[PDB]
């Protein structure tokens, strides 16, 4: 249904940024599709987590055995359930981070513009926009209030080395058919967050 003048929405959109998130790292994922759409199936520590794929994930994690992979996982429902996040796990070495791209804020304030300036550490050489995404917005509800007013159009756009560029708007969460979507680390040039 379609909602006005409601926070339900926006505090539901903060619990979920601001909640539990955990990386699988170098492990073996399962395929298998059912009704249309397709998973991967993790077991690690003991524990299961089911993960359900999109875009280029289809088909290029196309054959039935899956090694070598980094999972981000955000629990939608529960076996843990997650939508994408799926990574080839880093084939070189590197001593610490392997880029260090601006995370750039900036918020219009009365007469004049705020502006805050970290690094966004990268540490894998395959980043998801789910990962990016949700750990972007993490820093913008802990740091910068981010949900505790309608956000209306902030967004945060992640700039690449070649010029090309993504967007995620804040007023509503990354659309899943996305969180597959995967850019190397490497080639993020800069990234900017334009905030109420």
């Amino acid at each position: 249904a379609k909602y006005e003048n409601v926070t339900k929405d926006i505090f539901d959109l903060r619990d979920y940024y601001s909640g539990a998130s955990k990386e699988l790292k170098n492990v073996t994922g399962y395929r298998y599709s059912k009704g249309g759409k397709h998973y991967l199936i993790f077991d690690k520590h003991q524990k299961f987590t089911r993960i359900q794929i999109f875009g280029k994930d289809i088909e290029r994690l196309k054959t039935r055995k899956n090694p070598g992979l980094d999972i981000f996982v955000v629990k939608e429902a529960e076996t843990v359930f997650s939508y994408g996040g799926v990574t080839k796990k880093n084939q070189g070495a590197y001593y610490d981070y392997l880029n260090a791209p601006k995370f750039v804020i900036k918020k219009e304030v009365d007469a004049g513009v705020y502006t805050h300036v970290k690094r966004h550490y990268i540490y894998k050489e395959e980043v998801s926009l789910k990962e990016l995404d949700f750990k972007l917005r993490q820093y913008l509800i802990q740091n910068f209030d981010l949900y505790k007013k309608f956000p209306k159009d902030s967004k945060i756009k992640v700039i690449m080395k070649d010029g090309g560029y993504y967007t995620f708007e804040l007023n509503k969460k990354l659309q899943p058919h996305r969180m597959s979507d995967v850019i190397d680390g490497r080639n993020i040039e800069k990234m900017e967050a334009n905030i109420r």
